[PDB]
């Protein structure tokens, strides 16, 4: 079964300069790699912990 949409909308931080650094699911590595969120923009794929990321991005 496939993963949720939140794990494939692509980690778009936004145009606003660094403010919520966290992680995103890297579809090469196949684990949540770190990504820096901007300030006032972006899509989703925001995950604080790698496990929490994988719960949704790897499936239960």
């Amino acid at each position: 079964q496939p993963l949720r949409k939140l794990c494939i909308l692509h980690r778009n931080p936004g145009r606003c300069y660094q403010k919520i650094p966290a992680f995103y699911y890297n579809q090469k590595k196949k684990q949540c790699e770190g990504f820096t969120w901007s300030g006032c923009g972006g899509n989703s794929n925001r995950f604080k912990t790698i496990e929490e990321c994988r719960r949704t991005c790897i499936r239960k």
